[PDB]
């Protein structure tokens, strides 16, 4: 749809503080800080899936609208996700150890924007297309 493509990062801010805030140790986001990540959406029928590929990790996740599903984060968290489509927003739960964090990704002009929150801290991420 709109988010089908392939999204190379070019902005980031608060994405330590937000590490620090899931429980992420240092050797781990200093590894995340300064990664450009390529994302790669494409859509097969209900099936959403959503590659992550920077120099030293690669992650997929592949979805359908409202299903829960086991998910292995690249920082090594055990979660269960859930991803709705609210107002053409993609909105991503991860429910862990009675914790959760949101990740919200949208379309904006040409930038694909995400935001991610946990507890008080608020990072935002953008990408443009490759
Ligand atoms: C190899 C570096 C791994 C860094 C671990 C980061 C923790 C996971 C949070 C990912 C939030 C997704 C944001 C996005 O899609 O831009
Ligand atoms: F959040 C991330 C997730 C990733 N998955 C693969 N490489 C990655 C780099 C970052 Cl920073």
């Amino acid at each position: 749809d709109a988010f089908v493509g392939t999204w190379k990062l070019v902005s980031s801010e608060n994405f330590d503080d937000y590490m620090k805030e899931l429980g992420v140790g240092f050797a781990t986001r200093k590894m995340g800080g300064m990664a450009k990540p390529n994302c790669i959406i494409s859509v097969n029928g209900d099936v959403i899936t959503i590659k992550t590929e920077s120099t030293l990790k690669n992650t997929e996740i592949s979805f359908i609208l409202g299903q829960e599903f086991d998910e292995v984060t690249a920082d090594d968290r055990k979660v269960k996700s859930t991803i709705t489509l609210d107002g053409g927003v993609l909105v991503q739960v991860q429910k862990w150890d009675g914790k959760s964090t949101t990740i919200k990704r949208k379309r904006e002009d040409d930038k694909l924007v995400v935001e991610c929150v946990m507890k008080g801290v608020t990072c935002t991420r953008v990408y443009e297309r490759a």
